[PDB]
């Protein structure tokens, strides 16, 4: 009970989401939108109790109240961990981090889910993983639903009408060969939905100090599971040269076969050119994108970064007329922390979009978040 006490945290969030959208028609405004919304985090994780078998607990209080623009949503979890050795079975409210599923936690609340999931370290380097979740509960929802496939735009992914899952099934692993190179293989399957293979290998290569190139290299085979018509190879790598406080990153990302990418639906895709607006995972799409990064620490203002980057995407597959689909997008993130004073640890991030295409609808987008966490101990 030493470590379980001790280990144990809590603390809570106040969470501030704001955004706009202008829907862009000719070099008008055809419609807006504007969200407004204040959250508020309660979590809870407990540190393990002693014994060959530890046991924990964590909590999760998640609510949320549109400010403007049911009025509350959220939702509270709970998840039972076991922790043997290395090894740290969890069953409940999970919210996995890979390359077959990211959660997304764009917007106030997290996306999270239930099931049980197991993480292995037992071997020096060996990163192993598997699990089942049932059950998504959604950003802007209040319960627990069936997961169903990204889907519209020009993914081109087609299911059979009213067609739901509630069975994804994961297992995978990774290996540190070096401290320097590592490589992953992953494997997902959305009942019903599709299968993926994701293998990935990511390299850092340290030129000097400060000098580093990381290349994150990636592929996905997806392909259908008897009810969709999923048929994708999703080759998408990054590049990012840092030098200083400066970082220059290349992306490259090409889709193949009869659809886009596959990911559950309200999920993030882990792909190097899914950015603000676009994922860039049409059907045939290739896309490059460049990124720059700079943090101020490297001069006066620590905590305030810098960031922008553009996506060119084009050889979309249109799908019901021919000629070419392209589309391109450029981000701006400006990001501050409080180091200091009374206000410290409040964080604010200002995220700016523009989507610009030949063929759907185009928009620009301003995003506020407004965040402060406070330990409760």
């Amino acid at each position: 009970q030493s470590e379980f006490i001790k280990d144990s945290k809590a603390s809570i969030e106040l969470r501030n989401f704001y955004f706009n959208r202008d829907f862009r028609q000719e070099g008008a405004s055809q419609s807006k939108a504007e969200e407004w919304a204040q959250g508020f985090l309660l979590r809870y994780e407990s540190g393990y109790t002693e014994g060959t078998i530890g046991f924990g607990v964590d909590a999760i209080g998640l609510l949320g109240v549109k400010l403007d623009s049911q009025d509350d949503y959220g939702e509270a979890g709970i998840t039972a961990k076991l922790r043997a050795s290395k090894s740290t079975l969890k069953i409940g409210t999970l919210t996995p981090k890979l390359p077959v599923i990211m959660p997304n936690d764009s917007r106030l609340l997290p996306q999270t889910f239930q099931g049980g999931a197991l993480n292995s370290m037992e071997i020096d380097g060996l990163t192993l993983d598997a699990g089942r979740l049932k059950k998504v509960n959604q950003r802007d929802s209040s319960d627990n639903e069936d997961m169903t496939i990204t889907g519209g735009g020009k993914r081109q992914i087609v299911v059979r009408s009213g067609l739901t899952s509630d069975k994804f099934d994961f297992a995978g692993g990774s290996y540190k060969w070096t401290d320097n190179l590592s490589t992953s293989y992953h494997y997902g399957k959305l009942d019903n939905f599709y299968k993926q293979h994701y293998l990935g290998l990511v390299h850092t290569l340290p030129i000097a100090d400060k000098q580093s190139l990381k290349s994150d290299i990636r592929w996905a085979r997806s392909t259908d599971d008897g009810s969709s018509n999923v048929d994708n190879k999703a080759l998408n790598a990054m590049f990012t040269y840092s030098l200083g406080y400066h970082a220059f990153g290349v992306g490259y990302q090409k889709m193949s076969g009869d659809t886009g990418f596959a990911y559950i639906n309200g999920a993030d895709p882990y792909l190097v050119n899914f950015i603000q607006i676009g994922d860039f995972a049409n059907k045939d799409e290739k896309s490059w994108q460049a990124r720059y990064d700079y943090n101020f620490a490297g001069v006066g203002i620590p905590g305030l970064t810098f960031m922008t980057r553009y996506v060119k995407g084009d050889n979309i597959d249109l799908l019901t007329t021919s000629g070419e689909g392209k589309e391109w997008e450029r981000d701006m993130d400006i990001a501050y922390v409080f180091q200091s004073g009374p206000l410290k640890n409040l964080g604010v991030k200002w995220r700016n979009a523009t989507m610009r295409t030949n063929y759907t609808n185009d928009y620009d987008e301003n995003r506020l978040i407004v965040s402060y966490t406070l330990p409760l101990w």
